[PDB]
């Protein structure tokens, strides 16, 4: 399946952040109604956290999230959960290699702000 | 029900990090087998980031989130998400007010690292 | 904060199933849009299914459970997953007494259908 | 990645139901340590019950789920929630054509029991 695609309200400020912890170069590529709208680049093994911005989702609500290490795409997993019918957290792990730990960049998009 | 508090893996390399939306100072205690090991304390209405910490659940594994404005203790959400059997989100939102936004303190603790 | 309360897509079928695990007779009541539209009442220390329905979520959206046991109302916890952008589970769990095991009643919604 | 695995406590009695939104006959394997302990075989376009047990997790925890419809397999979305630090739930969608629904065979897996 598609992972790391989230469809927000429209025309929301939300927050987000990557977390390394990979021996490889990160980058996050943070895309909002189809356009680039942050990139992350970064690297560590104890989960520094290398972005963190606020953005706006804009008419369409579509944020996609994607991670790539040295020019590959890595392996998504996702999902989106919410607390008290109110508090939002769209949840991206990744692989870069094979040991399957899926946290070699972790993104973590919550919503609402303020 | 009680909330804020998580079972993790004996003796493991967990982050935590700590998000403030609300005019009031933020302040978060984290506990590791009922002992604080971290206190953040920041203000933001914006997403900043008040803490970031990467901690070792002990031999108890219990991580418990307790929030506070001013010595008043705020309002707990939580749940813990898995993703492919392996990556960890415990995430915790707090109310400190009336509005019931949730995300006057947002915390999220992730694990594996490394 | 309160509990088992989900907003859903407006005019959309869900289905909501119950499970219990208690000595006490549980009592599952299921608003849409401030209306009971069904009632689960049944017994299991084993997780018989005491109910399960296809529903409709009505113009409104709103789904409440609520849950009780000799007309004493249990105590709830909930939350919402969504996985791979579409597939919706409104989650759940009621404790009727003091152990803390909130499965005495067991209720999981699922959206779409079909 | 993979998805449909989730572990368990060892030698936990959990349940496990599974409900089918497809025109397709959906076979769903339950398997404990790496063998086949239920199947699951139903058809149903309005979330009808096609199986449901009480099962147990054994000395090492393991459980997967796989679904197939005329032997092909279905792909899989996953994860795991817990609430309360007590109460959980292991959650499956299954996608046997083009639509993505993810809801052709959903399962549920929930514990503690009793
Ligand atoms: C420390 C480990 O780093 C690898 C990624 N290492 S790498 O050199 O970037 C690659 C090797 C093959 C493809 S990328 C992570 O995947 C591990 O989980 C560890 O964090
Ligand atoms: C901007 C809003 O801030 C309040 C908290 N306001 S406060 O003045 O710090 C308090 C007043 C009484 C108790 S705390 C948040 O709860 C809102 O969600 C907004 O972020
Ligand atoms: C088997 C246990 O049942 C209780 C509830 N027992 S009861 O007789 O309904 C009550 C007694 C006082 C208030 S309700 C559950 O709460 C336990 O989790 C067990 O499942
Ligand atoms: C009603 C829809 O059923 C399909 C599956 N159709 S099928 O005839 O079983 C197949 C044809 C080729 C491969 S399986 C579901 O995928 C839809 O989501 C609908 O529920
Ligand atoms: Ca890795
Ligand atoms: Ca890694
Ligand atoms: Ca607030
Ligand atoms: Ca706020
Ligand atoms: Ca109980
Ligand atoms: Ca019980
Ligand atoms: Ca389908
Ligand atoms: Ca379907």
């Amino acid at each position: 399946a598609t992972q790391g695609v989230f469809t927000l309200p429209a025309n929301t400020q939300f927050g987000v952040t990557a977390f390394a912890n990979s021996a490889g170069t990160q980058t996050v590529n943070v895309q909002v109604n189809n356009e680039t709208v942050a990139t992350f680049t970064g690297q560590s093994t104890n989960n520094a956290i290398i972005g963190s911005k606020v953005l706006n989702s804009g008419g369409g609500g579509k944020v996609q999230i994607l991670v790539s290490v040295n020019g590959r795409s890595s392996d998504l997993v996702s999902a989106q959960v919410i607390l008290a019918n109110e508090l939002n957290f769209a949840l991206v792990g990744s692989e870069d290699s094979t040991d399957n730990d899926y946290n070699d960049a972790v993104v973590v998009i919550n919503w609402p702000l303020g």
